[PDB]
């Protein structure tokens, strides 16, 4: 399978291996100075005040919602059109996810859909910056502010995303991911930025056993273990140093897909009208059987037979067994239409121009 | 020139394993995880091995997979790391803290039996400092009452009990944290002989995904999977474990011999047949006997360039547990928790490093 083109691969090379050598030689391999440097780097990148490195964005979401006091009786507004981690963490704190629909062409929640779903129980709103584009975060924030409801941003796809001239997470609270397919990776990892001093203090304690000072450190309240090792933080620092060039190459690839699929029936997501810089984490197409003459599932299967990988980001959460059975009344037409028709085609900066031509040619052949 | 109480043994073999993973492009959970799990089944003899992001997370998902929650009691020492107590509480269950033997810091079958109620749903013995608890006797109490025994084997990679590796049967959780005898900086691994428990754990450490067709959320789960970068490090460290533990044993034997004529008191070696992994070398520091307190000894050792650790400040004496469970009174735990410290023990210590520690302790007596 040496000729298989996956939909993503990391850009790991000599720089990463040299950073690893440095940490190994130091003998300080779990959380330490590389974590501190990564956190400082994300404060400089975003402009926000506090950065907390964690073992995954999922764990980051877990401890952020926990630190806010989210629990039984509370509602959290979220798309269904996202990764299931967020819905799972809401449920596992005992709270209730309130799933709302998304815009049919950029797959992100709207301020109107948020406002319609607010109740006296709502304790957080979690927009997703999808595929590398930002949600209309000022408008969503304005809805939250009017009701006194915090907005927690799922920025997994948004390392390098700008919104109205600032990096995502420049204010408010946002959670980044360093999973293997993310634009910067340390295999598994994540990072929370926030402007809220008390929230940051609670998060730092709750990702490391609830330890704090009452004197020596001791458990103040039970917490979890979601700290990031320095081996991983060192990889993340290298990948952050590479991120601008990685995203530039991703944008060049995505622009070519936009142009050369314009005269095919496959339908990319639409670029938001608000000012932004897209990180191009994923290149998603909608495959409508009536327009394309091929279904999404069959397209993925035939691409695979041609040696071309694809991903499904995402099967809507409310269509999956647990949520389907717990929340059977949830009906989200834009989500359901897209979830059945989307796939992610290869997009990663180590792709060659000929890799891109191979994908485009296969899509023209399969139309 | 500082001699810490622990340092990992990382070199070219670890760097070469990392190189291989990076070159493959498959950096999170994958074939190295599979190989690590198979290697732990070969090491222990047990059937299922599930690699996880930390032993804490492993404890979280193991108790969750057993159905532990509100209304359930879990018997545990207070004399352990706070992670276990925290995970019990954060599942909504109730920790029932019991005392430990005053000289090896492990729970006894009698103490377990005395704490059992109709609400008890698990017993969690700790294999402490590299020695095994009397696990057959504790298991027998559990079996008589129908209560599962989940073993905290963080300290016990390489520990044998009656000729088998810890975790050869039953359920046990290992840690690969930086100070453990084999490390991948952070990581852990669950072994179990229970097919259904293993199936649930595997799903619950990766988002609750399972097959009802394609995988989907069957019930919400957590994210505690181990990356292949880390699994590859764990494999190298497992290949080194026997030699690492042999060197630890040589150092520990020299401490036992050359501290015999000091008032510092090591833990006692259990009477049941075992092989000690020598994760920690713990001494008790009684001011009446030693002329110096535990805290002052740690401070003066640090001033001499010698690090020490405290494994552990008993959980029930820490703010949350002291205020939530003020009634807990555990005399052997309290006596030892105020008097123990861990002196340097790791396989990269040279003979001169060990002599430095012994010399300082004789000087400070
Ligand atoms: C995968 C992902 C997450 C979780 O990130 P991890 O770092 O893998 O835990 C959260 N939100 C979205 C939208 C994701 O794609
Ligand atoms: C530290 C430790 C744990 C937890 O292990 P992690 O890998 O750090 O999560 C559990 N039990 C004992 C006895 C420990 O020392």
């Amino acid at each position: 399978m040496s000729d298989f083109l996956p939909f993503s691969r990391p850009s790991m090379g000599d720089a990463e291996l040299a950073a690893l050598r440095e940490v190994l030689q130091s003998g300080w391999i779990t959380t330490g100075p590389k974590n501190q440097a990564l956190e400082e780097a994300f404060c400089q990148l975003t402009g926000n005040r506090h950065a907390i490195a964690v073992s995954s964005a999922t764990g980051g979401m877990h401890v952020t919602l926990m630190a806010m006091g989210i629990g039984p009786g509370d509602e959290v507004i979220t798309p269904s059109q996202t990764w299931v981690s967020t819905l799972n963490m809401i449920c596992l704190l005992g709270a209730t996810p309130v799933m709302i629909d998304v815009d049919h062409d950029n797959l992100m929640i709207t301020p109107e859909a948020v406002e319609a779903a607010i109740t006296s129980r709502t304790k957080a709103i979690i927009p997703v910056h999808y595929a590398g584009a930002p949600a209309d975060i000022d408008a969503i924030r304005a809805v939250g502010e009017r009701h006194g409801i915090p907005v927690i941003e799922d920025a997994a796809h948004a390392a390098g995303t700008h919104y109205k001239g600032r990096h995502v997470g420049w204010r408010g609270t946002a959670i980044f991911s360093f999973h293997a397919i993310k634009n910067m990776t340390c295999a598994e990892g994540g990072l929370i930025v926030t402007d809220d001093d008390e929230l940051a203090s609670r998060i730092r304690s709750l990702k490391f056993h609830g330890l704090g000072v009452d004197p020596q450190a001791e458990v103040i309240t039970p917490g979890f273990k979601y700290n990031l090792a320095d081996i991983n933080a060192a990889l993340a620092l290298v990948q952050l140093d590479k991120l601008a060039q990685a995203n530039q190459r991703r944008a060049e690839i995505a622009q070519r897909y936009l142009r050369e699929l314009a005269d095919t029936p496959f339908k990319p997501l639409t670029i938001p009208a608000w000012d932004h810089q897209h990180a191009w984490h994923l290149f998603i197409i909608r495959v409508d059987e009536a327009a394309c003459g091929i279904s999404r599932d069959v397209l993925m299967e035939k691409l695979k037979a041609m040696g071309i990988g694809t991903g499904l980001h995402f099967r809507a959460a409310h269509t999956q067994k647990y949520y389907r059975e717990r929340f059977p009344e949830v009906s989200l037409p834009n989500t359901e239409w897209n979830s059945a028709r989307i796939c992610s085609i290869p997009l990663f900066p180590d792709m060659t121009d000929d890799d891109v031509t191979r994908v485009i040619t296969a899509l023209h052949q399969l139309s």
